[PDB]
């Protein structure tokens, strides 16, 4: 086909595994924020311009399609203009210019170098190599027209903040264009174009090796940097902020893509219709890319809200990973025979299932280590993830053994449908358990009968029905396995699950200071109770269920379409695709909720410097201790105030190096804990002072 | 020639250009030392393990010449057993084990992954694809043998602090090996070996792009990270340290490479002599690499004397750059006939000139900003750089202008031949000024400063004799230009010869500057008289032509040394 659909998942896995490595490295404090600044400066100043130089000097302008380029330009400008006029229509008067200068750049700019380039290369390395030219053309040019206007609006916003002196050209457009030229995305392009014209598209050999060495090491490095720059950014936004963020994200990932698709459809007049359709769908894969670091730093320097822009950047990447997957596949979907349609559905389900099962096995291991199965609903949550992993394992075993073997073993691996029914109805079980949580303490419904009813899912009755029901005749897929009665079984069961979820949503609407072991440190029990209460994270379970509900609606709609009328029309194929991505990427969302969730000499100089200077800086005032246990009043202090003290006077840069410093003090015997056994973790827990 | 030496210079321009790009970044403080560790963890913990993981998995062991792998190992071991015993008797007993525990590992480790892989690839990416495997076998096996002997050696140093009673199993070997496995590279070998057999020497597609996407991001990043680890490392230790630096450095740069070439000759028994010759010169080409910063940081975790190693990290990186270049040319010289050798000397002259020009621009600009026109002989030295800038300026005109076109294009060289002679005289009349400085006018010297009697040779280019083949500076018309080449230098040298006696009877630094080039002038003196007596190379006159090239074109490299690292 026009795209390397097989190589979509290897490339997405590459970029997102690297970005996840960055995320975990940032969260594991192996590379703090200040340390990550070094990688950011490297990838900005050195690696990226060399890549542009190498790919721009050899750029052949004689065989480019300016029509498609201008089409993507006019689509991006239309999105910019539409969002700008809507923002100017409705916004805070004191911030309308700020919004109309920052949201359009967020809805038009995208990370087309670090993320877009590997994907488009893996899709077009052998089919349409010219797309590598068009990726390095469209982005820089789009970075010289729209974001200038955005900077202009930023200047209008600052002039609202500063009366200025009638600077129609001194400040309105001066620094507005200046901020465009000083970026390595514009002036470096100018230099590359000048050298491309100077030379005969032949970079000298004596510089080719150096440029290749400095350019081949930018993709992974920039992805890693984005990973370490996606740490501590998903904050809590108000209802207005949340809705504005949703509007912007849906715009950047749906509206602009279809706008580019339609512009390419109507403007292009190429004789080859097949290449025109290929180019149009390529334009559709364009746009769904998440925003670039550029919008985040642009917000940062101007000192606007920033929070909205970076939150949009995180949520755009996270939802752009599956959106790029489904969009590309749906774009390859229109032209193959029905049998390759079914085989491709099986393949994508297998891939999403195996990766989602690796993630879920990690989550299960971390849950078993966490031992959160005490008095929290965590037990039923982790059992549901255990069921999802069973669903994935059934997927893999169904993959390798299908349309062969004997009927017996066939049903032996078709029993994964029982686990899948249990998954649907375990989302409803999560709903009713939250309903009990809203009820008074000691809810009539215990946890044992809840589990018995859950894994006692009537999918066993579905097994009885399939024993009584008709046998499989073709079994080309799990859905059309042994007839249409299973469709009724899935529709009914999932309808009960979604009804239970709706009921739950309605209910939602409805005196020894030195030593503190026994005579003191009785607040350790209170602190561990607080830690367990923080471990009680039913809010993320709520996020889970109300995130699943929409997909459950999708599957029930698909089934009702099939039994309602026997007219697929290729629409039921995409409905099957959405059902498959749900059922076999449940692991991905569960990992998004759990697993990636909360809950020698150098030490000597660290401790000496501290105890000699920072101790003198009112260490009694800093170590704020209140009613230490039941004997002393001033024995132990919270670490949050400690990290605040480090990051408020300039002792430590941020909380990462500060927590590392506290670890150093722990290893140096200068700071202690309430029980003297635990280790410093920068939390409300009270901490002793070991002298 | 199996080694594509034409690609040797571009490879060297990449490995040392990037670290210089990092080094200048560290100097500018754009990426400070504290912020450097962010890149350091990426290469060490992520980029390096993925790079090893991918290749090892696809690595085939049946098609491996184990003789070459053994040869370097016992060559790395032979140096290992030699240096330790020398330091175990002559060094102070307070730290004999430390000097026999980290110096012998400082003289056998190398930057195989950072500075080594691109260079070995650039010369054998097509001719000898197998040579890109032993780079990933010789080094990791070296992490298997020698570093444990060195690690346990540091334990007796700790045993000096904490005597206890012969804690052999406790710390001497209880921590010596722990310093091995914990190192990220070495553990990756076992995992790569394990997966080499679990899978049929293939990497799963689902992470193949993950590894390749992360593996390729090591070469550029590792070279860059070396730059920020080099700023503020060279210190003053001339009391008694410098002398031992050349002993450790020449062990890795001279002693170790010599055996590797020799022992592989008596070990490898391949039928193809040419292949064995490639394996011989590859054994030499291995070991000239600069020592890896793992040794530089190994001392940091062992908190012992670091200065000798961290300075050994910076100097070995610089000194490795020419040796890897000049030496590799020498082995290739006997193989080729004198037609490409005449092109090779032309190519090597064109190569050294480019890098030297960067120093000349650096030095001639800093003196202008520092106002070195002062009455001291400094203002003379500036004109040396202006004269020396033209020296390499015409060297590029060799390739894309000369050897073709017209004699008029050849005649643009007369400025560079006068400039080539100008430096010969300019260092000469520079002595006249210092002659007056040590005796109790400059105006007389100034009027002769730009007089350039080489312009009197200008008539010799027009009327002395019609142009000959004209492929090189000395290769122009007959030997009359070499007759005049003979006259220009010895006159300058004979004035310098009586200044040292006159003295017996940074102004002082310029005296050292003349002495450094006076050896090349003596070398050129021999170069200017050998052909006159007889035009027979004899395998020796060729190597002084190569010594002539590194003197004539590329003499500003030392010149920047006097005027570099001072910074007002
Ligand atoms: C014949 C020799 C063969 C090769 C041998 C090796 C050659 C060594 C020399 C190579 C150049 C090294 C320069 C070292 C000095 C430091 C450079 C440096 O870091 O400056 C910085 C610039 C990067 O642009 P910026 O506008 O500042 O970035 C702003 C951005 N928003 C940010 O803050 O993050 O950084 C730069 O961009 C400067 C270039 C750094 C190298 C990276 C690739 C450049 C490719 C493009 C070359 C043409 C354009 C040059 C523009 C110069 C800009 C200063
Ligand atoms: C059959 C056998 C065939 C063998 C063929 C071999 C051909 C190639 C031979 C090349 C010899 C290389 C010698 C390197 C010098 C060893 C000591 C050292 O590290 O010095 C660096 C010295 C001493 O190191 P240092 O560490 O004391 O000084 C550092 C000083 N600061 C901190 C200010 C930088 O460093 C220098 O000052 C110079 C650095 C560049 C050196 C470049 C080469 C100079 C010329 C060497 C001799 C080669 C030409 C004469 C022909 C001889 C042929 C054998
Ligand atoms: C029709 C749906 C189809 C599905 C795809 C989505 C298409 C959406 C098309 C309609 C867009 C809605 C426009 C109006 C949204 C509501 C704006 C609003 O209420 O403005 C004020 C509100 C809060 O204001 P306040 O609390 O005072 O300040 C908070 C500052 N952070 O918020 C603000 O602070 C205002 C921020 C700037 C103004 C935002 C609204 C204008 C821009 C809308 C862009 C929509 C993007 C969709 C793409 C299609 C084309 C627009
Ligand atoms: C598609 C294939 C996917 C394969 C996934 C499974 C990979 C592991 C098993 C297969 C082997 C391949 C990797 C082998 C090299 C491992 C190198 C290593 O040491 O990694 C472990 C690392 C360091 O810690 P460690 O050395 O364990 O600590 C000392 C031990 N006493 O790390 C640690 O153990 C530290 C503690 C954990 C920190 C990282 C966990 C954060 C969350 C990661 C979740 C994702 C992991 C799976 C990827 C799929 C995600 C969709
Ligand atoms: C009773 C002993 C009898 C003699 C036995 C050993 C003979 C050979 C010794 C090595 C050969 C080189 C000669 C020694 C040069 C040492 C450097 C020097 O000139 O400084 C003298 C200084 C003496 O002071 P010391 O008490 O050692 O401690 C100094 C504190 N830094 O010394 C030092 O600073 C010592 C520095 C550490 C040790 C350096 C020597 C080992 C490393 C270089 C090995 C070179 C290998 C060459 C292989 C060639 C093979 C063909
Ligand atoms: C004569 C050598 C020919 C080969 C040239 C190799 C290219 C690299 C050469 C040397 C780089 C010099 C690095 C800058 C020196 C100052 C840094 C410092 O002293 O710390």
């Amino acid at each position: 086909p026009s795209m390397s659909i097989t190589r979509l998942f290897p490339a997405l896995l590459e970029c997102f595994g690297i970005v996840l490595c960055g995320y975990i490295a940032g969260r594991a404090n192996v590379i703090t924020s200040t340390q990550a600044k070094g990688l950011g400066n490297f990838v900005s100043r050195f690696a990226l311009p060399a890549l542009l130089f190498k790919n721009m000097v050899v750029l052949n302008f004689s065989n480019v399609d300016w029509s498609f380029l201008y089409s993507i330009l006019i689509a991006k400008a239309s999105v910019f203009f539409i969002v700008c006029v809507l923002t100017l229509l409705v916004a805070s008067p004191d911030s309308r210019f700020s919004k109309a200068g920052l949201f359009p750049i967020f809805a038009t700019q995208s990370n087309d170098f670090a993320l877009g380039y590997p994907i488009v290369e893996a899709l077009y390395q052998t089919t349409y190599p010219e797309y590598l030219q068009y990726i390095y053309l469209v982005a820089p040019i789009s970075l010289m027209m729209l974001n200038p206007i955005g900077f202009i609006f930023c200047e209008i916003q600052k002039w609202k903040d500063t009366q200025n002196a009638s600077q129609n050209k001194i400040k309105i457009v001066g620094l507005g264009l200046l901020r465009v030229l000083q970026n390595p995305i514009v002036f470096m392009v100018f230099i590359g174009i000048a050298f491309n014209f100077i030379l005969d598209r032949k970079v000298p050999v004596y510089v080719e090796n150096f440029l290749d060495g400095l350019g081949n090491s930018f993709s992974g490095s920039a992805l890693f940097y984005l990973g370490l720059t996606m740490v501590g950014k998903i904050k809590r936004l108000k209802k207005s902020a949340f809705v504005v963020l949703i509007l912007l994200i849906t715009a950047k990932l749906l509206v602009l893509p279809l706008l580019c698709r339609e512009m390419v459809e109507l403007l292009d007049k190429g004789d080859s219709v097949v290449n025109h359709t290929s180019l149009s769908n390529y334009a559709f894969l364009y746009g769904v890319f998440p925003v670039a670091p550029g919008v985040a730093i642009f917000a940062t320097q101007f000192n606007m809200e920033v929070e909205i822009i970076t939150s949009g950047m995180v949520i755009s990447t996270f939802v752009s990973a599956p959106i790029m997957y489904v969009s590309a596949w749906l774009l390859t979907f229109p032209t193959m025979d029905p049998k390759p349609l079914a085989y491709a559905i099986q393949n994508v389900s297998f891939d999403i299932s195996i990766v989602s099962l690796i993630s879920l096995i990690w989550s299960l291991a971390i849950l078993l280590l966490s031992k959160k199965y005490k008095q929290l609903p965590h037990m039923l949550t982790t059992n549901l993830l255990i069921a999802q992993s069973i669903v994935c394992a059934g997927m893999m075993i169904w993959n390798f053994v299908k349309e062969k073997n004997f009927v017996g073993q066939i049903l032996v691996f078709v029993l994964l449908y029982s686990s899948l029914y249990s998954t649907y109805l375990w989302t409803g079980l999560l709903a009713i358990s939250l309903f009990l949580l809203k009820k008074r303490e000691r809810v009539q419904i215990p946890v044992g009968i809840i589990i018995i009813s859950g894994w006692g899912i009537p999918a066993l009755l579905v097994g009885v029905l399939l024993i009584t029901g008709k046998h499989n005749g073709d079994s080309i897929d799990s859905a059309f396995f042994y007839g249409k009665e299973q469709m009724i079984t899935t529709a009914v069961t999932l309808f009960c699950s979604i009804l239970i979820a709706g009921i739950s949503l309605m209910c939602m609407n409805q005196h020894c200071v030195s030593r503190c072991n026994s005579q003191s440190c009785i607040l350790a029990q209170e602190e561990e109770q607080y830690l367990q209460s923080g471990d009680q994270q039913l809010t993320r379970h709520v996020l889970l269920c109300l995130l699943l509900i929409i997909g459950l609606f999708a599957n029930l709609s698909s089934c009702l379409w099939w039994l309602f009328n026997q007219e697929p029309g290729r629409l039921y194929v995409e409905l099957q695709f959405f059902c498959a991505v749900f059922n076999f990427g449940q692991g991905f969302i569960s990992f998004g909720i759990f697993g990636l969730d909360k809950h020698s000499e150098e030490i000597k100089m660290t401790c000496q410097q501290f105890i000699h200077y920072h101790r003198d800086l009112c260490i009694r005032n800093i170590v704020k201790e209140r009613r230490c246990g039941a004997k002393t009043s001033a024995g132990t202090f919270c670490g949050c105030d400690l990290v605040s003290w480090l990051i408020e006077v300039g002792l430590a840069s941020d909380r990462g190096e500060a927590v590392i410093y506290g670890d150093r003090l722990v290893q140096g015997g200068v700071i202690q804990h309430i029980t003297n056994e635990y280790e410093f973790r920068d939390e409300y827990l009270f901490y002793r002072f070991l002298q």
